[PDB]
C-alpha cells in the first residue's frame, strides 16, 4: 500500500481510549522539537490539512532536562490555562536552546513577563490547582503511550507518526508528507 504500518506510522500495541484526536508531545529541550516549531511549523501545517471538527492537543514532557524539564511542564500548563501558547513558545525554545538564558523557574517566568503576562497573573496561575490538574493531564497522556521520545504525534490514541520513514532531502516535502499522513490516519 502507499501508507503502511511500520512505515509512515506505527500502530500502538495497546490503543488508548478517550484520547485527543491529534495529540502531539514535545520538550523545550528537544532539538527536533525546535525545528518542528521554528523551521517546519508542523502543528500549523497539520492543522491546515485537518477537517471540520478536529481539535489539536500539544503537551510538554518531563523526561528531558531534569528539574527544569518539570518546571517547563508546569509553565506549559500555565500557558495553556492562560491561552498564551503562541506568545511564549518561540521565546521558551530560544531561551533554552539558542541563547541558553533559561536556567531557572525565574528565567521561565521572565519570558512570560516579557511576553506581556502580568506577574500577579502568572504567579496566580503557576500556583493554581487548575494548573496542577493540567500538569496531571500532560503526564497521564504521556504515560498512557510509553512515551520515551519526542517529538511525537498520536492520532486517535492508536497511530503514532513515524517521521524517520519520510524523505528529508526537502524540508517542505517532509512537512506535507507528515501532514498528509496525519490526515490519512485521521480518516482511517
Amino acid at each position: 500500500a502507499q501508507y503502511e504500518d511500520g512505515k509512515q506510522y506505527t500502530t500502538l500495541e495497546k490503543p488508548v481510549a478517550g484520547a485527543p484526536q491529534v495529540l502531539e508531545f514535545f520538550s523545550f529541550f528537544c532539538p527536533h522539537c525546535y525545528q518542528f516549531e521554528e523551521v517546519l511549523h508542523i502543528s500549523d501545517n497539520v492543522k491546515k490539512k485537518l477537517p471540520e471538527g478536529v481539535k489539536m492537543t500539544k503537551y510538554h514532557v518531563n523526561f528531558m532536562g531534569g528539574d527544569l524539564g518539570k518546571d517547563l511542564t508546569q509553565a506549559w500548563a500555565v500557558a495553556m490555562a492562560l491561552g498564551v501558547e503562541d506568545k511564549v513558545t518561540v521565546p521558551l525554545f530560544e531561551g533554552v536552546q539558542k541563547t541558553q538564558t533559561i536556567r531557572s523557574a525565574s528565567d521561565i517566568r521572565d519570558v512570560f513577563i516579557n511576553a506581556g503576562i502580568k506577574g500577579e497573573e502568572y504567579d496566580a496561575a503557576w500556583n493554581s490547582f487548575v494548573v496542577k490538574s493540567l500538569v496531571a493531564q500532560q503526564e497521564k497522556a504521556a504515560a498512557d503511550v510509553q512515551l520515551r521520545g519526542v517529538p511525537a504525534m498520536f492520532v486517535n490514541g492508536k497511530y503514532q507518526l513515524n517521521p524517520q520513514g519520510m524523505d528529508t532531502s526537502n524540508m517542505d516535502v517532509f512537512v506535507q508528507q507528515y501532514a498528509d499522513t496525519v490526515k490519512y490516519l485521521s480518516e482511517k
